[PDB]
């Protein structure tokens, strides 16, 4: 069937949508190409819709049957709770998109009449009702970049579709204890999001040494979402389960599967029917549980009709990486061909047909890639970095407009030891923070799709926690590594690391002088500023903080707030 149907009516906007980066004294003083910065809007979904949809023609095989019989018997371990709506309310994110019968993410939270009255009829209508399709929004998501003229000029803007605010509760309630479950206990190692970076390193690592000669590709569907199939969707409802369950929970999860996941009615924000989707919905509780799961599924089983020797993978929703044991360079490329054609008949082609690669460093996922640097030893260490431009892009906007979630901090956070986190990000925002007068409050940004509340101050255990000491220590970075951030600077006209540093002393001494958990800011982001340098020894704070959480699993587009 095809992914979409469309009337024609529109993707429309809620409110005013800004194309281009506005002009801010604080957000050009990092980056001044501020021409080439834009927000993708909803006059550009229609072209998304076009790629977005088509028809899906699925053949499954034994080795898909075999793997969905592992998948269900590693799920059948699982004991999975329900959340009360006390609960599941507390996990709705203060930003969250407001119902439209009355009530907001506020009233949630608080656990006001209104909005608690709304959601007990619709867990009522769950358990009382498991075929009516549930109403959708369709939505065109804002998100910054930098243009590329050379390679198609402005990306048009991804599609966000989602119930109302009473139903999103209601998923938490039924499935929040299942997602954040059922992956790990299903997957093993090959869950990506169970990893810090730091854990996702080691792991990369490893994985690559444990091979005799390793063969290593990453696999880009395209479309992902488009690609997932009613008969994918209900399967993954089978394996959910497979869990032990409360009676309620069975119920209430056919009913979202059959009235909400497997598809339903798309709406627009002027209440305009846009048409019908058949596929994942991309702001769902489930869908990085799902897309986890369904490629996971897709790929073991394509890994066994290629012939692949010796898998490890990882996967991250519609991300995959899998490392093997090499048959040879022409042996190699055909099996990857072979696994290709094997995804393509579960209904899962690439966009850019895989490569194969030999050196771990050339694998590119999540945007990111492995590299390596030397801590004050002189021992080598190895990261996760990107390219710049988008974190940059973004970080400038935020700097110009105040914005929900700040991706700057996860930036910070998640790409800690890199190079340009350290010497710009880290640089610019506590300058920026300090200039404002924001430095002691708490800010929300996305973990793995989870929204957190981040006090800046808490940095450095932070980072300590989840890349280790040496994130404050690494220098001799690579010159590949130096490179890509030298071009990105010329590209977006952000000033050279030389006089970043120069800032980065003013800051430091400003931190320093606040003494507390700011000296310590000081101290250790801001070390490499510095000739004469501060001893880096284990921060106290560090090892009381609770972070378990923070990695248990993945959350994008799904409302979670903790
Ligand atoms: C299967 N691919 C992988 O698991 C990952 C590889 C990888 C790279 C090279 C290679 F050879 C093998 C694997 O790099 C990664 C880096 C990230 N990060 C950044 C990040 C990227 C995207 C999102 B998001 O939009 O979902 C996010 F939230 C954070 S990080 C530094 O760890 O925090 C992640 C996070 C969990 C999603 C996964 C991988």
């Amino acid at each position: 069937s095809m992914s979409y149907s469309w009337t024609g009516a529109l993707v429309t906007p809620c409110a005013a949508e800004e194309q281009k980066l506005p002009i801010n004294a604080l957000s050009n003083s990092l980056l001044r190409h501020h021409n080439l910065v834009y927000s993708t809007t909803s006059r550009s979904a229609c072209q998304r819709q076009k790629k977005v949809t088509f028809d899906r023609l699925q053949v499954l095989d034994s080795h898909y049957q075999d793997v969905l019989k592992e998948v269900k018997a590693a799920a059948s371990k699982v004991k999975a709770n329900l959340l009360s709506v006390e609960e599941a309310c507390s996990l709705t994110p203060p930003h969250s998109a407001k119902s439209k019968y009355g009530y907001g993410a506020k009233d949630v939270r608080s656990h006001a009449s209104r909005a608690v009255a709304h959601i007990n009829s619709v867990w009522k209508d769950l358990l009382e009702d498991s075929v009516t399709p549930i109403d959708t929004t369709i939505m065109a998501k804002n998100e910054v970049f930098c243009v590329q003229p050379e390679k198609g000029g402005r990306k048009p803007a991804r599609l966000i579709v989602f119930p109302d605010l009473g139903v999103r509760v209601c998923e938490k309630m039924a499935l929040y204890d299942v997602v954040s479950k059922l992956p790990l206990a299903v997957m093993g190692s090959s869950y990506g999001f169970q990893y810090s970076p730091g854990q996702r390193v080691e792991f990369l690592v490893q994985a690559w040494k444990s091979k005799k000669t390793p063969m290593g590709f990453s696999y880009d569907t395209r479309c992902f979402d488009s690609t997932v199939t009613e008969s994918d969707i209900r399967t993954e409802e089978a394996i959910y389960q497979c869990c032990d369950l409360d009676p309620q929970a069975r119920v209430a999860i056919k009913s979202l599967t059959e009235r909400l996941y497997v598809g339903g009615p798309l709406t627009n924000s002027r209440g305009e029917n846009c048409g019908y989707r058949r596929c994942r919905a991309s702001g769902v509780l489930t869908t990085s549980c799902g897309n986890t799961l369904t490629c996971y599924i897709k790929a073991r089983a394509a890994c066994r009709a290629a012939g692949l020797q010796d898998c490890t993978m990882l996967v991250c929703g519609d991300d995959l990486v899998v490392i093997c044991e090499s048959a040879g360079v022409q042996e190699d490329a055909a099996s990857l061909r072979a696994f290709t054609e094997a995804m393509t008949r579960y209904s899962a082609p690439p966009g850019d047909p895989p490569q194969p690669e030999y050196d771990l460093e050339l694998i590119t996922s999540c945007s990111s890639n492995v590299s390596v640097a030397h801590d004050g030893a002189g021992k080598r260490v190895y990261y996760l970095t990107r390219d710049p431009t988008t974190p940059l892009a973004r970080a400038a906007w935020e700097t110009a407009r105040h914005t929900p979630v700040n991706s700057w901090l996860g930036n910070i956070i998640m790409f800690a030891p890199t190079l340009w986190a350290r010497m710009i990000l880290m640089t610019h925002f506590f300058s920026v923070l300090i200039a404002r007068d924001q430095l002691e409050q708490a800010l929300d940004c996305e973990i793995y799709g989870a929204c957190y509340s981040i006090e800046p101050l808490d940095l450095p255990p932070i980072i300590q926690r989840l890349h280790g000491l040496s994130a404050f220590s690494l220098h001799s970075y690579s010159p590949g590594e130096i490179n890509r951030v030298a071009a990105c600077l010329r590209k977006l006209g952000v000033p050279p690391l030389r006089a970043w540093r120069h800032r980065a002393r003013s800051v430091r001494a400003r931190l320093l002088s606040r003494g507390g958990r700011a000296a310590i800011c000081g101290k250790y982001l801001f070390n490499w500023a510095v000739r004469t340098k501060l001893k880096l020894t284990p921060i106290a704070a560090a090892g009381q903080l609770a972070l378990s959480g923070w990695f248990t699993a993945g959350y994008s587009g799904g409302d979670i707030y903790h």
